[PDB]
RNA sequence: GAAUGAUUAACACUCAUUACCA
RNA sequence: UAGGGAAUAGUUUAAAAAACAUCUGACUCAUAUUCAGAAGAUGGAGGUUCAAUUCCUCCUUCCCUAACCA
RNA sequence: GCUAAACCUAGCCCCAAACCCACUCCACCUUACUACCAGACAACCUUAGCCAAACCAUUUACCCAAAUAAAGUAUAGGCGAUAGAAAUUGAAACCUGGCGCAAUAGAUAUAGUACCGCAAGGGAAAGAUGAAAAAUUAUAACCAAGCAUAAUAUAGCAAGGACUAACCCCUAUACCUUCUGCAUAAUGAAUUAACUAGAAAUAACUUUGCAAGGAGAGCCAAAGCUAAGACCCCCGAAACCAGACGAGCUACCUAAGAACAGCUAAAAGAGCACACCCGUCUAUGUAGCAAAAUAGUGGGAAGAUUUAUAGGUAGAGGCGACAAACCUACCGAGCCUGGUGAUAGCUGGUUGUCCAAGAUAGAAUCUUAGUUCAACUUUAAAUUUGCCCACAGAACCCUCUAAAUCCCCUUGUAAAUUUAACUGUUAGUCCAAAGAGGAACAGCUCUUUGGACACUAGGAAAAAACCUUGUAGAGAGAGUAAAAAAUUUAACACCCAUAGUAGGCCUAAAAGCAGCCACCAAUUAAGAAAGCGUUCAAGCUCAACACCCACUACCUAAAAAAUCCCAAACAUAUAACUGAACUCCUCACACCCAAUUGGACCAAUCUAUCACCCUAUAGAAGAACUAAUGUUAGUAUAAGUAACAUGAAAACAUUCUCCUCCGCAUAAGCCUGCGUCAGAUUAAAACGAACUGACAAUUAACAGCCCAAUAUCUACAAUCAACCAACAAGUCAUUAUUACCCUCACUGUCAACCCAACACAGGCAUGCUCAUAAGGAAAGGUUAAAAAAAGUAAAAGGAACUCGGCAAAUCUUACCCCGCCUGUUUACCAAAAACAUCACCUCUAGCAUCACCAGUAUUAGAGGCACCGCCUGCCCAGUGACACAUGUUUAACGGCCGCGGUACCCUAACCGUGCAAAGGUAGCAUAAUCACUUGUUCCUUAAAUAGGGACCUGUAUGAAUGGCUCCACGAGGGUUCAGCUGUCUCUUACUUUUAACCAGUGAAAUUGACCUGCCCGUGAAGAGGCGGGCAUAACACAGCAAGACGAGAAGACCCUAUGGAGCUUU
RNA sequence: CUCGGAGCAGAACCCAACCUCCGAGCAGUACAUGCUAAGACUUCACCAGUCAAAGCGAACUACUAUACUCAAUUGAUCCAAUAACUUGACCAACGGAACAAGUUACCCUAGGGAUAACAGCGCAAUCCUAUUCUAGAGUCCAUAUCAACAAUAGGGUUUACGACCUCGAUGUUGGAUCAGGACAUCCCGAUGGUGCAGCCGCUAUUAAAGGUUCGUUUGUUCAACGAUUAAAGUCCUACGUGAUCUGAGUUCAGACCGGAGUAAUCCAGGUCGGUUUCUAUCUACUUUCAAAUUCCUCCCUGUACGAAAGGACAAGAGAAAUAAGGCCUACUUCACAAAGCGCCUUCCCCCGUAAAUGAUAUCAUCUCAACUUAGUAUUAUACCCACACCCACCCAAGAACAGGGUUUGU
RNA sequence: UAGGGAAUAGUUUAAAAAACAGCAGAUGGAGGUAUUCCUCCUUCCCUAACCA
């Protein structure tokens, strides 16, 4: 019996973080509901759809989920951002995957509350 | 260590050169 | 096989200094001692920091310890 | 037909009621049960711990004076576990009963007896007629295991299907527990009978009552409330604490006793050697003679000796020449009783029938042998989707542009979620697939997806994990599913060869063929040469011509293990057939998973009411046993086995043979225990009797049982006590005065005997006998096997045996290690080198009326070391102790060095430099001293890891936790000369015992059942029991030890447990 | 030992190893990091954790301004401090006990084959063997002999690995005793090759009937050494065999030395000492009756061979050892007999190859062509073989039983 | 962490001086009415904490 050596990396034992897509195309979300959650921008807020700090993304409005690919333009201020999009061959468009809520219900309805 | 010179009155030294198992 | 420590001038120590050794001079008839001068160093490689012997990391050399119970 | 079986009483339990309490004479706290004398001692003083807190450390309910209620409230608490009031409230109360037991029950109870223990203390078993036994030839019978009547015939979990037929044929791997998985060679079980194990709240559910109320004050209430039904086991540690009991064993001590021949020396912890004490070595024995013995051999035996008697020290302790010894057979700390039903996440066990549902992501945890929450699983309830899935849809960064998933209408289906209430599972196996670790090893380890297994059946030889197949019954129908192993191998050309030229160059030589360049040309045809060869050449081939139909294939290679190959066989008759619990068929249908969960029934018993040859509806409960190394009893198996016993003849008078270990007596112990008579009860055999009943008996002079007061007295051992010389300094003695006229009581007295469970080869003090005047018998009979035990003798050799000369024989030499010596220790595996010890040294203490001590520093106590001889070096920084102003102290705890260079190499007188309290000094050294190591050398042997002497840096020797020498001593360990021998070469013969046979008597462990073969294979991985073969009428007796993973002891090694205990400690 | 990122885990989520890598236990800027509140997420439970519309109050009409940048950057309850707000652990064993270390070989109990040591089993890295390949060595020459880099198989003796049976026990080294088996043969037999003249060797094929020594030191298995031998084989059998033995070693309780430790005590160390039970129920077995192996001497022969030195084989003869089976005349132990140290007997084959003839293929060719020879045994033969006289007696027969004799039953 | 106290030249003292160390040299820092009055901060000491 010869003594033996040990392991020499630690750490590494974290639990999977239940990331992902919480409603999925044509889901019904009313609105609060968290649509997905991130670590890093996979699908981008789009019509109606808020962004958290820690970029999880959740609903505006009630209404249906859909999933769409849009061309990118970002904000003039995100340094890093704009400096991608100015070395890009000309006649090059970024896109990236976009998700919506699209209302279901309208804002209100006027009805007859008198006959004076 | 060897040879060679330099050195000494001649040497030694020194310097320089050469070649099982429970 | 496992573990801890160490590496500084040619030599041995210190927190970039002393000691001698080495070279220079003086004293001696000459040598040593002595006196006055002079030079010389942070095992290796990588990185942090404006700056690293002094913060970390791997390798080499060496040392010390353990390597058991039926 | 035996053994047995059966019984209904004895009494007992729980309540009620009631307060309770004895007495002849005599004896009884001293040694209890003892007629009768001088004393004066006197009682109180907090329970602890197990356990719970998942350890444990504060803490952890225990009647304390009225049932209920207030209330598990206030409050307390590692604010944890758990503990827990009061104010206030306020009831009933008629002993003579029982849905209690009925001889393993109920009291332990026929009895606190027998029996066990020194003691405290522990503590049984069992009886059965009838009106009459002054009816006893009575009261029938049938029933457990075990046997008998009546042994047995190839083959195999002992049966099942069957059959004319018991067997023969075919099919079939006991049961429980425990596991991933057990025929397993894993656990338990000889068998019978009896006994022997699920206790309850919180809620919820079900069925009644009443209902915004319910309830027979308290409580609850936004349909509640009241009542009922229905769920929560048994045995087991090592421990802990309290109070008693123990020093008749043993350790040590106190008082007063006893023993020690002979010889040597005559001085002796001196030698030889009895008694006596001890227990070195070997064999025997191992349920024995013996819970430590016997035989031989050994150590001691005038001393630190051995030993009888009484007394002392007691468990938080004693005692100890420290062995963790010994303290009543078992002491890391006694025993008994109690706390106590200690606790156990650990093992084992858990009792009627039938059906149903039912296999598993993970998280935390002093947690991974367990729990709680999730998940899965079960039941009841609610109302609404569940499952399968069409498009559309879900990322860039990056190398496998993976198999897939997610979402999801339709559709095919029938589930799903929610509400209420719980338990169990949370120690996992193989197969396919994607990977990781390892060795692209594992029947290996780790995740993922799926399957199977832990449930059926068929198949793959046997076969958990592969294939086929699942839903349950009957059938002497039927169709099928999976389902059988194929293969066979290496020929090959014939014929012929001249030449520019030995091409050039290089080279000693290079001539087709070491290298470099060219590679042209003669002959119809032949490379300025493709393979050999020659030192260079020669020489043999191939590519050429001619001859001429070689008319090639151009894909490939073996084998070996251990008990014995392994179905038998077969190349030839027409695609089929066989084959399940699948499916069909006639009839029927709740009727094949562990844990767990739901449900339907039910034996017997008691009670209410029925019933009335054994029942019904209900209510109850000590309500069901193929398993706990279960408890008690009975009887088997081993087994008529192991083992045990009586000297011979005779007229039972006596005599003979042989032992003598003794023997007689006293003390202690014991208590009528081989005397008579009468019984046939019996001695490990036997009708004499030690057993039963009765009747007798031991006679004091021996011994025990003693003494008026007060004061006073007592320097001068003993040893033949005389010489002599001692130390350890000793067992023996009065007087004065007063008082005192009396007599022979009382008790022990037996034996073949005590302590050891026994009529035990053991233990047991003293006197005398010293081999006997006393006391005894080794052989039940026979035979004369093995193996075994105890002896005797042995050719030639003489340690060649063996770890070792163990044992035996003979009887001796020298040396080494350790310890100075005599002595002491682990009673029962160690007798030693361990302890003590004379000696030496350190430390403490200036003193009296209970040890030390009736002592006083030349003393006493606490320790170290271990006579003597030579010695005991350096260090006080640290720790300790002491001392105080620094400090002192090692024969206190302890410690006592590096790195680099210099005489060729080894080494360094030497030199540099750092460190420290000091740097291991003298000695000794391959050691009983970490390895290296069988170090080197001399001696020893034919040969030596042995032994002796040296060399040694031992980098881990070393100086009072002592170093080194050396006399004497040693059942210490090692070596050796000589001799000796059956130790051996190499065994043999005889005697005794045992043995075997006959007769009598008659155990133990063990035992699931057995109808109890061998081989290979298989398998929970080593098969009498499975597969394939082979073998095979039946049954004794004697041997053997290869297997039955043989018996015996719930492995002492190892790990685990929030299990113990002893010891140490900063 | 807690936390985060990445791979394993390629595409919703989840996913382990004492698996592979890298990090965290802060820092910085704000000071509305103010209040409040729909709807959701969630590390597979709980605890904890995460994102947020609207609204109030602010900011604001320049600020990717509105839950700050940032991946982790962290700690429950009780309790303590504090007027309040609020704060407090590397409680890092990081779901955290308010506070507790050693040692036990003097040990104990409960369990575990859920888990080690022995053996089996699995596996074959390691270990051993064979073949393939043709570099190299062997003067030349790959293949007499040896052999690199590699390749393909086999073996199951080693050291490991795994943890499947057994911990209500499967007794642990070496030796004694008795051995069963494999052949990968050490000796003896039969053959091919040789860098085989001969004598000796080397290598390969075949052969497991028979055989395979005694001693000094060591507990040894081994190893060294002495002396022999035809040879002193390799292995398996629970590293065969302790209900047959042994107990030197190893591995309990005593003790010493060196070393470690404050000590208790301890060490792969060394050293002295240290109890080895069992009456056999079952299986199995208790005359495989009887063919023998080997060395040496003489002779062949100083022949074959060879320059010499040296020096055979076959046949023949003799004498021994061992083994097996018997026996007692003598010797010896002994004495109506049993014994050895004495005497007597002992018998067949071995298949690897070497050669003819002769086809496929009109030569040739020893032929998994037909065939011929070396070249083979029904292994030979041997032993055993007739039986109610049998009460009893005797016995060279024997445990009992059985057997022989009794014409040896006063 | 809590308070108490303290800070002079490199060092240690005095009431702006001497002594040592190497003619230089100081009133820890900031603010206020100046070593000498007060306050906050730094460093250090003292004393008590450092629990859960
Ligand atoms: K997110
Ligand atoms: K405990
Ligand atoms: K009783
Ligand atoms: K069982
Ligand atoms: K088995
Ligand atoms: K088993
Ligand atoms: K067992
Ligand atoms: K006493
Ligand atoms: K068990
Ligand atoms: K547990
Ligand atoms: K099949
Ligand atoms: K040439
Ligand atoms: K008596
Ligand atoms: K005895
Ligand atoms: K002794
Ligand atoms: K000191
Ligand atoms: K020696
Ligand atoms: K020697
Ligand atoms: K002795
Ligand atoms: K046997
Ligand atoms: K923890
Ligand atoms: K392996
Ligand atoms: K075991
Ligand atoms: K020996
Ligand atoms: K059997
Ligand atoms: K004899
Ligand atoms: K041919
Ligand atoms: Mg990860
Ligand atoms: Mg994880
Ligand atoms: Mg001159
Ligand atoms: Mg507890
Ligand atoms: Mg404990
Ligand atoms: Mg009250
Ligand atoms: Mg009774
Ligand atoms: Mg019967
Ligand atoms: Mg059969
Ligand atoms: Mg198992
Ligand atoms: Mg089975
Ligand atoms: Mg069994
Ligand atoms: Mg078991
Ligand atoms: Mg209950
Ligand atoms: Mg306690
Ligand atoms: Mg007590
Ligand atoms: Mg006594
Ligand atoms: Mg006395
Ligand atoms: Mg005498
Ligand atoms: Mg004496
Ligand atoms: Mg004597
Ligand atoms: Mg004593
Ligand atoms: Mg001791
Ligand atoms: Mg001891
Ligand atoms: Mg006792
Ligand atoms: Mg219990
Ligand atoms: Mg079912
Ligand atoms: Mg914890
Ligand atoms: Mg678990
Ligand atoms: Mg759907
Ligand atoms: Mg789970
Ligand atoms: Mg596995
Ligand atoms: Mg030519
Ligand atoms: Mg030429
Ligand atoms: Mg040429
Ligand atoms: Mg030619
Ligand atoms: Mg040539
Ligand atoms: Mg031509
Ligand atoms: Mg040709
Ligand atoms: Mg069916
Ligand atoms: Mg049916
Ligand atoms: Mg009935
Ligand atoms: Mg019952
Ligand atoms: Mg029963
Ligand atoms: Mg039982
Ligand atoms: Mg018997
Ligand atoms: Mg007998
Ligand atoms: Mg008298
Ligand atoms: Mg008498
Ligand atoms: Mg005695
Ligand atoms: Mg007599
Ligand atoms: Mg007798
Ligand atoms: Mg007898
Ligand atoms: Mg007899
Ligand atoms: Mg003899
Ligand atoms: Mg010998
Ligand atoms: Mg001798
Ligand atoms: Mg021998
Ligand atoms: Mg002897
Ligand atoms: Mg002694
Ligand atoms: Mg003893
Ligand atoms: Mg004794
Ligand atoms: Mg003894
Ligand atoms: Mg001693
Ligand atoms: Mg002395
Ligand atoms: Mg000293
Ligand atoms: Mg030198
Ligand atoms: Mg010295
Ligand atoms: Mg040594
Ligand atoms: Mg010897
Ligand atoms: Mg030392
Ligand atoms: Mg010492
Ligand atoms: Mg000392
Ligand atoms: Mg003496
Ligand atoms: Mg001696
Ligand atoms: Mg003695
Ligand atoms: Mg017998
Ligand atoms: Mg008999
Ligand atoms: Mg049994
Ligand atoms: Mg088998
Ligand atoms: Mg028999
Ligand atoms: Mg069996
Ligand atoms: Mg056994
Ligand atoms: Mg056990
Ligand atoms: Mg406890
Ligand atoms: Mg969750
Ligand atoms: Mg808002
Ligand atoms: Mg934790
Ligand atoms: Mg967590
Ligand atoms: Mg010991
Ligand atoms: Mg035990
Ligand atoms: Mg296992
Ligand atoms: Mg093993
Ligand atoms: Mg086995
Ligand atoms: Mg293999
Ligand atoms: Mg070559
Ligand atoms: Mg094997
Ligand atoms: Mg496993
Ligand atoms: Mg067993
Ligand atoms: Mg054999
Ligand atoms: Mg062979
Ligand atoms: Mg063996
Ligand atoms: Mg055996
Ligand atoms: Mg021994
Ligand atoms: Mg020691
Ligand atoms: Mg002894
Ligand atoms: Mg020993
Ligand atoms: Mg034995
Ligand atoms: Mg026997
Ligand atoms: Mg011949
Ligand atoms: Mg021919
Ligand atoms: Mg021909």
């Amino acid at each position: 019996k010869k003594s033996g050596g040990s392991s020499k990396n630690l750490g590494g034992k974290s639990s999977g973080r239940r990331q992902g897509i919480k409603k999925m195309e044509g889901h019904y979300v009313h609105a609060g509901n968290i649509i997905a959650t991130q670590r890093h921008f996979r699908w981008h807020p789009g019509a109606h759809v808020g962004v958290g700090k820690n970029k999880c993304l959740y609903a505006l409005e009630e209404g249906i989920v859909r999933y769409t690919k849009e061309v990118y333009v970002p904000h003039p201020r995100n340094t890093e951002a704009v400096d991608l999009i100015t070395r890009l061959p000309k006649g090059a468009v970024l896109y990236k995957t976009f998700v919506h809520v699209v209302p279901a219900k309208p804002e209100g309805t006027f009805k007859l509350v008198a006959m004076l």
